[PDB]
This record gives C-alpha cells, sequence and structure tokens, in this order.
C-alpha cells in the first residue's frame, strides 16, 4: 500500500496518464457535454491525483467539488485549485475516500478507477465504498464498465512463451546443466496475462460481455467475478487463450459517453490483455468454445484468474491459472 | 518484503541476472582460479538464486555446501542440485539466512550482495549478519568493495531533466492552466539518480574511493555512509553532478579476481549512477571541488544520497537530495 501510493505521489506518472489522450478527451467530453448534470451540483472525485476531472466539473459549473486523494499527489493538486483560482469551488482533501469526513452529500460521483481488464485496480472498491456519499438521486461517471472477453489464434505469442525459456535448455551453463528448469520457466512464462495490442484478424468468435452497474454494485461484489462464455466460433483454427478488453459508459441525462479499450479503437495506455491456455485447442468455424473465466481478489491488490474451455463438438479441454499481479508488458 | 522475495521468486529474473557475462565469467573465474581455497572446505552461500555460485563451489571441490535462499527460487535450485547429481555435497536450505540453523560453522562464505552504487541492496547487511557462521579464519567472496565518486559535466543530461517537465508548462491543457507545477516536476526529475553508462569524456576529474572490508565491517556499519571528497580537477567547465560505480575483489590464497562496473570496463547490469547537483558549478582545471556525499538507509530497503560540493577558488556551492529508491532508468 505505501508502495501502490507513492507510485501515483509522482507528477512523472500523472503526466505519463494524462498523455493518454483518449483518456483525457473522453472524461472531458463525457463530463461537458453532460453540463447541465454538473451546473450548481455538489461533486466528489474520487483519487483525484492531480485534480483534472475536479476541473472539468468546475467547467460544466458544479458549485462545489471535493477532491478526495490518499497520495502527495493531494499536495499538487492543491497548487493547481489555487493557481487557476478555483479556491471557492474545489475543496482537496488527503487522505482514504474510506477514512475522510465530507461535509455533505454529492450529487454526482466521478473517478478513473480503471485497471487491466477493468478490474486490476483497489480503486474501484474504493469508488464503489464512495457510494455512502452519494444522495439517493445521484449519478456515477463512468456508471457502467462492460468487460469483453473473445477467443483468440496467435501461434507467435504462443511458441514465443518456449522461446524465451531457451535459456534453460543449456546442458553446460559455466558447467552447470539448467535443462531440468525448461518446464518451470515455460510454466512461469505462460501463467503472466500479456499486456499488449494485436490486428483484430486473431479474435475467433463475437465477444461476450459482464457488466458491472458501478451505481448498483456493492465493495464485496468484486472479491470473486464469474463470466461464463459460449463462443459461436467464426474460424476455424488453434484457439491459444482468451483476449480481454472494457468499456466503460457515462450515462448523463443528455447523452452517454463510452471510453472503449476494445482493439477495434484508438490505442490507449490499458491496450489489451491476453490469457493463453497451457495447450491449444482446435476449432472449425460454427463449432462452440464453452467454459468460465474466473477473477478471485488476492492480497496483492489483483487477481487470480482461472480459465477453463472446452470445444463442445470434440470434448478437447484445456485451462491456466495466471496472476494479474505479474502481467508481461509486451507491447514495443 | 514480499515484493522484494516474489521479485527474486522469478526463473525470469535469474535469466535476466545469469546473462550479465561480466558477473557470471567473474564469479567463476574468481572461485575456480583459488580452487585450493574451496577444495575439501565447507561453504555457506548467502541468497544463492538458482543456486549458481553453489555449482562453481562444488566445480573447486567443496566438501559441503549451504545454500541459503529465502524466496521460491530456493525450490528450483534444489531441482538443480538433484539434476546435477550433488545432493551429496550442496544442501538447499529454505529461509532467511538471520532466521535458518546451520548444523557447523563454514571455511568461506560465498554471495552476490551488490545493488547499484554497490549498496542499494538489503542483501549486503544479510551477508554481513552470516559472519556468524565463519570460522575465525574463513574467507569472504567478495572480500572488499569499493565505491567510486567522480564529478562529470553532460549538458545533455542537465537539459533532459528541464525539456521532460516541458508538459507542465501548458496554460491550457484541456482549459487547465498546468505551469503552477513545472518547478516541482523538474524538482522531482533532479532528486532521481540516472542509471545508464556514458562516455568516460565526461569525468572531471581521478575518482575517489570509499572501501568496505566485508571481512571487518559490521551490519550496523552500512546504515549511515560518510563519503568526504576533494577532487582536483582536470578539466574545464561546467561540473553537472557526481558520477558512481564500484568494484568488488574476491582475495583468494592464489589470487585476486576483480568484478568492476567502471565505465572503463564492459558493461554490467549495474551500468553506473550519476547524481545531479541542482545547479551546475563552474571548475577550471586545477580548482578543487570539496564536500561530502552521505548515504543514510530509509526503511525502503533504500538509501537518501545527500550531496554536497563546494568550487574551493570560488565559493560556488550546490547539493542535491536524491532516493535511491526512484532510479531513473536512461539506458536505451
Ligand atoms: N487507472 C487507474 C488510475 C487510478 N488513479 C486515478 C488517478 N486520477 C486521475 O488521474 N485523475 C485525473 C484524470 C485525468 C484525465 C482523465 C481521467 C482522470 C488512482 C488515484 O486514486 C488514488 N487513490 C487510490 N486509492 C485511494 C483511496 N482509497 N482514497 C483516495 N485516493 C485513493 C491514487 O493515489 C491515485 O492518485
Ligand atoms: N545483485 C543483487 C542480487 C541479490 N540476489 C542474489 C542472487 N544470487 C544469485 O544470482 N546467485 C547466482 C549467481 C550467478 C552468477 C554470478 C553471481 C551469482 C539476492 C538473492 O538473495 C535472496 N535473499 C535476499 N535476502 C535474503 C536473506 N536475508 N536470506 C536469504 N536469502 C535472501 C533473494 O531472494 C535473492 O535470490
Ligand atoms: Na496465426
Ligand atoms: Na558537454
Amino acid at each position: 500500500a505505501v508502495q501502490y501510493f507513492q507510485f501515483y505521489g509522482y507528477l512523472s506518472q500523472q503526466q505519463n496518464m494524462m498523455q493518454d489522450y483518449v483518456r483525457t478527451g473522453t472524461y472531458q467530453r463525457a463530463i461537458l457535454q453532460n453540463h447541465t448534470d454538473f451546473k450548481d451540483k455538489i461533486v466528489l472525485d474520487v483519487g483525484c491525483g492531480s485534480g483534472i476531472l475536479s476541473f472539468f466539473a468546475a467547467q460544466a459549473g458544479a458549485r462545489k467539488i471535493y477532491a478526495v486523494e490518499a497520495s502527495t499527489m493531494a499536495q499538487h493538486a492543491e497548487v493547481l485549485v489555487k493557481s487557476n483560482n478555483l479556491t471557492d469551488r474545489i475543496v482537496v482533501i488527503p487522505g482514504k475516500v474510506e477514512e475522510v469526513s465530507l461535509p455533505e452529500q454529492v450529487d454526482i460521483i466521478i473517478s478513473e478507477p480503471m485497471g487491466y481488464m477493468l478490474f486490476n485496480e483497489r480503486m474501484l472498491e474504493s469508488y464503489l465504498h464512495a457510494k455512502k456519499y452519494l444522495k439517493p438521486s445521484g449519478n456515477m461517471f463512468p456508471t457502467i464498465g462492460d468487460v469483453h472477453l473473445a477467443p483468440f489464434t496467435d501461434e507467435q505469442l504462443y511458441m514465443e512463451q518456449f522461446t524465451k525459456a531457451n535459456f534453460w535448455y543449456q546442458p553446460s551453463f559455466h558447467g552447470v546443466d539448467l535443462s531440468a528448469l525448461r518446464g518451470a520457466a515455460v510454466d512461469e512464462y505462460f501463467r503472466q496475462p500479456v499486456v499488449d495490442t494485436f490486428d483484430i484478424r486473431i479474435l475467433m468468435a463475437k465477444s461476450v460481455k459482464y457488466t458491472v452497474n458501478f451505481l448498483e454494485a456493492k465493495e464485496g461484489d468484486l472479491h470473486r467475478i464469474e463470466i461464463p462464455f459460449k463462443f459461436h466460433m467464426l474460424h476455424s483454427g488453434l484457439v491459444h487463450g482468451l483476449a480481454f478488453w472494457f468499456d466503460v459508459a457515462f450515462i448523463g441525462s443528455i447523452m452517454t459517453v463510452w471510453l472503449s479499450t476494445a482493439p477495434t479503437e484508438p490505442l490507449t495506455h490499458w491496450y489489451q490483455v491476453r490469457c493463453l491456455f497451457q495447450s491449444p485447442l482446435f476449432a472449425k468455424a460454427g463449432d462452440t468454445l464453452s467454459g468460465t473465466c474466473l477473477l478471485i481478489a488476492n492480497k496483492r491488490q489483483s487477481y487470480d484468474i482461472s480459465i477453463v474451455a472446452q470445444v463442445d463438438q470434440t470434448g478437447s479441454k484445456s485451462s491456466n491459472l495466471l496472476d494479474l499481479k505479474n502481467p508481461f508488458f509486451r507491447y514495443t
């Protein structure tokens, strides 16, 4: 938790995030296209970072914005509030949203709590916790999250896991036989979710969607996420694993604005995530690939990912158990 | 500590380290050129990782090697011991060297406990702690460590710190004036030690040396390290900061073998480290640059670095306080 809050305390990290043009532009459009939803309202910005969303709320004419930030980035937000002449309208509160006092309830909660595969962020539970401050009528921005799963074919990604483990084949590394660890090295590589982008031509079926309604979801809902799937295969070939991405919708009174991390959309700093099966499955177009993706919260502000899949027409099955704490950042 | 031991638990990390050819080749030469110092002896390998140093001790004819490893890498070391037919001669002990039981005292301790700038590794104190197991006559490999400091001139590195902060000059970033944070952003960049290599032509004086004798040093000695310097300037120009590197010597009965991370030597995964002054100092050839580098252990298994320097002939002075927990990895 010291490491988590140290990470977010750096202006270099805020700069890196603010340079995702899709992320910045989409949040600004969501808030300002729905300006009637903010004008003269009370706003809570959960994990405000440098404060940009609180400035967007102010741009839309919000009367009072409580900007809550647990890292030392709170001191930098406070400098921008003063320098942009908004000490009347933005109140920066240093601390955890679970531990601070707000002097009143709010019309709307705004946040950017999304991790890789949507869920990989201790902030999303904190976002749902913040609803204790929301008036009964109140809204959340974002309002819903859709996680998308689709089967992919990519023998280059599959074969890379073996190639990276080739080091361990050496029978005389400075007189040591390393070969007994080659299997363990391959296994370790297979248990890392792969963060990068890819051509949509690797996707073999239309995605399945798991929707979280942030207006309705409770903190505890995110501890165990079970996503059944049945894919109608549109392509014939080896299925190497599942690809993951997410959309969030800001459901305003004037319009719904989408932030999509789909591989059909401009690239974001979320990229996409791929989880290999331990062994690939042959599917023909018209086959069904059925199974379950289970995300179980672990104590590392991350998730164990269990995937089981079978081709219904053959009974051929595979699985994997991955740790989203140790992702492989493959993007170059 | 969970993060530290998770990091070292990965075969991918052991592979990365084992592919530093200078590191592997130098440890093998040190041990095998001094084979008479290992033959029929009892050895302790502190933080053995995959076990390579224990295999090198075995190559030199050691009778019994206790290989102590606190991470899950201990299970992988045990697989190599079995597969290389050395269960008679190498005993893998899972746990911290501070907490485990050895059944006997040892002739020699071998380890690779060196971090950036030598000291940046919770293992070096653990290496000195291990001496509780060393026979009075006993040796340590490595035996001594030399940290080298030298003044450097590099206006490209200096100007980069301002260039990276340029983002924050924006008077209308999506309608927000970021400029009040530009100073803070520059300051943050200046407080990161820079890990990369450089041409020796940037060094303006012969290095000063701080020596740690691992045979004599106590655990507590490493909490506060004070390095006074007086440089005899050999070049005229702006001094932008201090450059750091280190050598360790394996002082065997047959020969002394050096592992050097100097910028005059083949590159290692330690590279070199540079700490900027907040403001550069003009020195002419023949001037003296005097001051102190103070390393104070912090609770992040790292060090605060305080540097003060003055050109004696002008009185012009500068300083910085850096955090070795947040280094900038600039090498490309
Ligand atoms: N992708 C996940 C990025 C998540 N960040 C959000 C950073 N906010 C941000 O960039 N806003 C501006 C923006 C600009 C453009 C578009 C969108 C937003 C998390 C932020 O919350 C902080 N935190 C975590 N847990 C808690 C807690 N319990 N209470 C209070 N603060 C907490 C944490 O220190 C950090 O500053
Ligand atoms: N540069 C710093 C790299 C430091 N590593 C050393 C890894 N050893 C290694 O590569 N040896 C093989 C080798 C090959 C070629 C040349 C040289 C060596 C630290 C290793 O000690 C482990 N650890 C840390 N603190 C403790 C402790 N208290 N007790 C026991 N184990 C502890 C930690 O998990 C990790 O496995
Ligand atoms: Na292919
Ligand atoms: Na120059």
